[PDB]
């Protein structure tokens, strides 16, 4: 319902993205949605070809479910959080399952933003095939932010921010070498987006600057060759994105 849940399917041009080992530039479709219902937030996206990608972050209030205000200083409420990840991949081998869960929580800065942060722990499944598969590993730290700037060409300028910070995997440790000397992956990563959206009643656009620190557990500089000759890695650097969409809702 329009109400709580809304959707939105866009058209996706990226540039320099850095979370695989070679650099990539892709446009895709996706599909979008935000919801927000006393007891559980929610956001979480799906992004296809021009096979299927999908993020989703599902929240559960413990303060409603317990009802129990649990409230404290800018802690607003607490939640289950989660943040799950999977890619289908083009074979059932070079695929993804990602299950982040922890405490998460809402702050009240007294500022006109919102702000939230979450850690979580990782239970991964496939990995394209990585060293880390199926076991307990990393954790997660996510601090996203939305700040409403102003109306700008009859629409509604914002800025939204977010930051997936990961630590303590097992992978680079348990992954070997490159050519180049250096371990080819690594034990954590940090991927920091900033977010500059225009909305109107249904059409909107956003550019995105993305910044990777070993993007993908991938260590920085590592020297491979696929098959095609040498080529180093570069998972630490700026990406971005352009998003033009549509979000729906009745009258
Ligand atoms: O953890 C993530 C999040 C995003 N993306 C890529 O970035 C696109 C949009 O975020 C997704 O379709 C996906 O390919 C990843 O590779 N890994």
């Amino acid at each position: 319902l329009s109400d709580w849940w809304h959707q939105s399917v866009n058209v996706v041009g990226s540039y320099h993205t850095r979370f695989g080992p070679q650099i990539r530039n892709d446009t895709y479709l996706e599909y979008e949605a935000f919801a927000k219902k006393d007891w559980f937030d929610f956001y979480g996206y799906a992004d296809a070809p021009v096979p299927l990608f999908m993020e989703i972050e599902p929240r559960f209030s413990i303060d409603k479910l317990t009802n129990t205000d649990l409230s404290f200083g800018p802690f607003k409420e607490w939640y289950f959080a989660n943040n799950y990840i999977y890619d289908m991949g083009r074979n059932k081998d070079g695929r993804q399952s990602t299950w982040y869960m922890g405490l998460g929580t809402d702050i009240d800065t007294g500022l006109p933003m919102s702000l939230s942060m979450n850690v979580y722990a990782k239970y991964q499944w496939q990995n394209y095939g990585a060293a880390n598969e199926n076991e307990w590993d990393g954790y997660r730290f996510k601090i996203k932010y939305f700040v409403p700037i102003t109306d700008l060409w009859g629409g509604q300028l914002s800025y939204i921010g977010f930051t997936n910070f990961d630590w303590g995997s097992d992978l680079g440790d348990d992954s070997g070498n490159a050519i180049n000397g250096i371990k080819t992956r690594t034990n954590n990563s940090i991927a920091s987006s900033h977010i500059l959206a225009l909305n109107y009643d249904h059409w909107h656009y956003s550019v995105v600057a993305r910044y990777w620190h070993d993007g993908g557990q991938w260590n920085d500089d590592a020297e491979l060759n696929f098959g095609n000759g040498n080529f180093n890695v570069r998972s630490t650097g700026w990406g971005g994105y352009l998003v033009v969409g549509y979000n729906f809702h009745h009258h």
